[PDB]
């Protein structure tokens, strides 16, 4: 909870792929620190420019706003879905309040037409939260088939990030600019390094003092296996299985299952398959194959 | 073929983690410079944890093949069409 | 038709880039013709030889088996290799049967059953590459049919995504084509050779110019011409 110290200075880079030599040395041709009033004057002075946004020092200050880049009812449902998805994490471990999050994210946003950028005015968090759930956003985009969710880019969440300033072209050769969308007019409504406190917003982070050590163990979360998938595995084998009595996701792969044969084999046409069978998981796909000589049987995949 | 930006976007989508050498990639030397992945999370190809070697890309039959320098059995081969 | 005509003589070139003039006169030091046992013995006495398999006269007898070559510069594990080979077999059979039903006038089920019935595979001694020649034993067609099928095979290789399917070389379907005999050196000073597989132990099953039609084989050819 920094609270007291307010971030109004904007850190701008003037070259994509800037050499690392004259970047931390405060080169006037690559790095500048401007404010609200000077930015439009600089834009007026230089008709052609390429300006990207960044942070002063990620180690010291890493407080940003939640933003998305996509490349009326559709966006109306998209905003609600995104708010619910992030509120799930906010209530998961953040120690925050879901009601505060949904109140903060409600009807307070901006739009930009070039592929559009969304920044939430009254939502402040720390960049490690953004780096934590790029995978969650990707999973949400993949699982759902919503119009605007299908093209969400999670590659923008990284360290030393860059966000193109509205009205600044990628290159002088290109003729594509960001057209500002009403009712927002001032540049301060499109600055993801801008921080304020208006006795209505909310701040959330991991809040349990982790140094990006959240992943403790990802035990292949296909533990719906209670009777859905494991019964499918027992369905492909017509003959009875004896080790089926007690199974768990912990011993899901390590145990060599031994079955009994009274009718000829299911996967192939052989006799009793003396070497025990075995199971593996890859890319969320269940794989079944025979130990010893795998060429004496057939590998079967179950989604 | 497709634009180089689209292919790079697909490659960066395949790799969940970020690339710290993204700016060095170009349309003429995208098969020689090794790629280093910031290993905060396991790579999507093979889980393991925090590989200690860079990756590389090859162009064949209109597809991009991702292969890891060193022992080939460590990381699974991936093809982007 | 062919009826009695069943090829059993193996025509072989002993040197890549054979002179054109020498071939027309059957030069002994570049051109030979054996049987199966004669070829096996000739390879046995001389393990340093370099032999290629090709036809002699394409205007009189042009009946060959279906053959494919796969070469990928990436090692694979056992289970992934097995899954890839199964998918490759299924997709190749589907594509070939579709072409046979569309442009040749054959029957889809017979072609696909004949192709999945018997097939032979090889392997390379290289520890970093996956290369193999696959020959379908019970399917027969003319060379021009394969030349026509080249476009469909190229389209299938471009469209697919399996590591083995993307490595199909369609350049082998050319006039006056040659194929390397298994167990025989490619370069005079290279130790990389091909090896057989446990299901098949005879060389007769590894040559695409050997024709012997039993009751389980299928034959088809182009009908538009
Ligand atoms: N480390 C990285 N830094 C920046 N972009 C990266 C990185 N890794 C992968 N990428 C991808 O490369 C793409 C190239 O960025 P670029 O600025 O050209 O995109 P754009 O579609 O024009 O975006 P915008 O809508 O923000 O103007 C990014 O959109 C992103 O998907
Ligand atoms: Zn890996």
């Amino acid at each position: 909870d920094a609270a007291i110290r307010g971030n109004d200075v904007i850190f701008v880079l003037k070259t994509i792929g800037v050499p690392s030599a004259c970047r931390q040395n405060e080169d006037p041709r690559f790095v500048e620190a401007f404010k609200c009033d000077e930015l439009e004057r600089y834009i007026d002075n230089n008709p052609e420019c390429t300006l990207f946004e960044s942070l002063r020092d990620e180690e010291a200050y890493s407080i940003v706003r939640i933003f998305m880049d996509v490349d009326l009812t559709a966006i109306q449902d998209f905003i609600i879905e995104v708010s619910n998805c992030v509120a799930r994490f906010a209530f998961t471990e953040c120690g925050a309040i879901h009601e505060n999050v949904i109140k903060s994210m409600r009807s307070n946003f901006s739009l930009t037409k070039s592929s559009f950028h969304i920044i939430f005015l009254d939502t402040y968090t720390t960049m490690d939260t953004l780096i934590a759930m790029k995978r969650t956003l990707l999973e949400l985009s993949r699982s759902s088939e919503n119009p605007l969710t299908r093209s969400i880019d999670t590659a923008v969440y990284r360290r030393k990030t860059t966000l193109r300033v509205v009205g600044t072209r990628k290159n002088p050769n290109c003729d594509t600019i960001h057209v500002m969308q009403p009712p927002h007019d001032n540049i301060e409504d499109y600055l993801f390094t801008y921080v304020d406190m208006n006795n209505n917003s909310y701040y959330f982070s991991l809040q349990r003092r982790l140094e990006d050590l959240v992943p403790d163990k990802l035990w292949e979360p296909g533990f719906i296996s209670f009777e859905d998938a494991i019964k499918r595995v027992s369905k492909i084998f017509i003959n009875s299985i004896i080790n089926f009595n007690d199974l768990d996701e912990n011993n899901f792969t390590t145990v060599p299952l031994v079955i009994d044969y009274v009718t000829p084999c299911a996967l192939c046409k052989k006799r009793s398959h003396k070497h025990p069978h075995q199971l593996s998981l890859e890319n969320g796909a269940i794989r079944i194959y025979k130990t010893g000589n795998p060429h004496s049987c057939k590998v079967k995949i179950v989604p």
